[PDB]
């Protein structure tokens, strides 16, 4: 009944994210992990690889749909009958992001509700853009990413 | 099902407070406004008229709750078996003490999800205690309060 | 006699720039709209581009310049014999980039004063980059940009 | 023609507060140093002394007046005829209070134009608070003081 | 030979200042902890009591020396010919108040390095106040205090 | 026998780096100036060039090394046999980026302590991008570099 979009580039997933959707989860009844193309950003994994680690990821959640998509989030949220907004908070330059993005989606979709959550203190201080540079210099990351995103990440660097 | 919890020392109450426990209302199913009794900020209004302005410029929201409380945050929404607790984000200063409450809640209460809101633009840059300050010298926040509360607030400054 | 120049990218002129230009002509004599060439931000809209689209913005303003410049600012300043430099401050972000040019406007040219305009709510949460990825999305972005701007922005992605 | 105000406490009056006035002297035509009864945060100099002070410390500005108020800023600004509020922009938190305050003066007195002056680096870390608290401990402020200033302190602190 | 100073009110201390400490004398060969007097603050533990429960707290490291001071900092790290000053830093705010601190010591006392360390991810997100307040408030803070001091706070709470 | 760090990608060295070796060489006996390769920031001097520019500002200062790695910082450090990181803190942006950066070192090399100093008033607003800026429109950048800095500067521009 209560649809939420957690909506983000994920590339790749972190346990940050994990403990975002999960914490999700717990508030909606329907969570739906949306990854956006995001070509600006020139992803190091494609959409397919992003949402295939996703729903690796998150399979052992059971109301967690994964879908990838290219539309304006706000759209796609329509699309999905969402009206709830998941994002969470990590630092003072995510709050003040997140809040242009938040008011520009309330004038896209005046009833689509951002929502932010604060992660947990574990992974407080990490993000996709960290993690993918420690990898790139060899350093361990296993505590940051799911096994699968981990064995993914390695591979992808081992090319 | 949902229930969640709005606390603050709503002193006295603004067209922001009613932006976000409005926008609470559409999201969970029953919504308590919590009024601390704050007794060491040394508020403008006691906490019966502060209840008494809150219940009056809510009435027209059928699953809000008003109600007074002097427990800790944590423990008043335990004891209202309260899941999610809202917050509305206004400025980076607020973010930085809603991010420490935040981890200070789940430590104490770990059942208990907080969840960030964000006001209006209409209203991102107004508070209770700024609302006080302009109205004490003589200047005109008719159009931050509810009615009702405008009212009051004019009684009292008139000593 | 009191000259002005408020420089930036402008990359499109958006509702934000032209509230900022306004109140800067009804507090300064002159005021120059400088257009920086920005090459290192590789624009989406040519030098040539962006000054035809803010002179059409900005033609109703009597004491509006439009000019396009490659120079240092603070040179660029010197040789309009401009003694205020405008800019609009919108996060922290932004506070803390436009502290730093300030402070190195000052050294190249001292008599040079920096003054900052806060933005009005309605324009405190975009900016062109924002703007432009809701465009690239085909999200609607007509209540941020003068008409002949979002003509130019539409035709633009439209190719 | 232009009338400008520069309201503060000035509790008291420090070399920032003489670099950003005398910024704005260089600016517009005529600019009222005005200071604040502001009985509410308990002043260490009384008025009489702080306007005083300053009028000493600003003889030299042929265009500021010193004057003290009690009212509301925008009603003192309105009744001075003044369309320009000066004010000194010194860090983040600054930034978002004053962010604050200019909305709620824009909405008061929307003819009043707010803005913001950057301190030298020289004055950027300074506050009348800090050189109280820094010279009731036996610390050195004379560096950050106009002469005159500098012995009313001293004599002060004397008690 | 170096000597370090890690000055603070410690009203109560708490596992973020063990920790701070802690990183401290295993940098520099001597540390000294300054408890300030603080009466401006109206501290909740008295100078004599914060002092017993710091010694109590470090006295498992060999190279802290607990001492309690009422001059300016500046002025007892010179006495106590330190020339390093300990800083823990938590949040933003934090950063922008001890940039400021650090400028006025530095122009107190040249030869006195202000260093700043970071807290463990444990302890971010605490302080003496907020865990006084949550304590004060029926809230559980064990896990924030050493042994000592929780005993102290439970036996000063029960008044 | 206390040995730091102080890596960085020095793209070209400022002055604002050379106050924070020289404070880094007043308290450790001996500074290991570490240039990271970054090619993901395509930085305007190849490392070798960074490496000699470095040399040269530095020869001064017994008690220093400079060095180029493509390592990992944290391997780096402790194939150093470094105890110590020492990072420069200039602005929020700064602040909250080596907080990620400390808390992930911390993970990786539990024994490396990152210390943070506040840079100089004069070279608190300026940094290696804001100098090359400058440089790239004619601006005149002697004051903030090192003279064979800004040699190689002006030789680099001219081709
Ligand atoms: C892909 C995408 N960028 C956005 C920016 C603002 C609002 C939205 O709905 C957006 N969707
Ligand atoms: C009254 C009150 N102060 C608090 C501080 C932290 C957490 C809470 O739940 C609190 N409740
Ligand atoms: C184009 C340009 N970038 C600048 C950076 C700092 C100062 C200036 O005057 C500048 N001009
Ligand atoms: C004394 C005073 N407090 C104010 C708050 C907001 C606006 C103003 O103009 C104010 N004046
Ligand atoms: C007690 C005290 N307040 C201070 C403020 C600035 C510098 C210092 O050294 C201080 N010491
Ligand atoms: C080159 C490099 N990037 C890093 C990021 C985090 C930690 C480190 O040790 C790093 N080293
Ligand atoms: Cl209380
Ligand atoms: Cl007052
Ligand atoms: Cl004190």
């Amino acid at each position: 009944q209560k649809r939420a979009i957690y909506p983000g580039t994920f590339d790749p997933i972190t346990n940050g994210h994990i403990d975002i959707v999960t914490r999700a989860t717990q508030m909606f009844d329907h969570v739906i992990l949306a990854i956006a193309a995001s070509p600006s950003k020139k992803p190091m994994f494609t959409l397919e690889e992003r949402v295939a680690l996703a729903q690796q990821a998150t399979a052992h959640l059971g109301n967690v749909e994964v879908v990838g998509f290219s539309d304006l989030m706000a759209n796609f949220a329509r699309n999905q009958h969402a009206t709830v907004l998941i994002r969470g908070l990590r630092a003072v330059a995510d709050f003040e992001y997140e809040m242009q993005l938040a008011h520009m989606n309330r004038h896209l979709m005046p009833e689509l509700e951002s929502v932010f959550l604060m992660p947990s203190k574990e992974w407080s201080f990490i993000s996709s853009s960290l993690v993918k540079e420690v990898a790139r210099h060899q350093g361990d990351v296993t505590h940051f990413l799911p096994e699968n995103v981990h064995q993914a990440l390695m591979a992808k660097l081992a090319v």
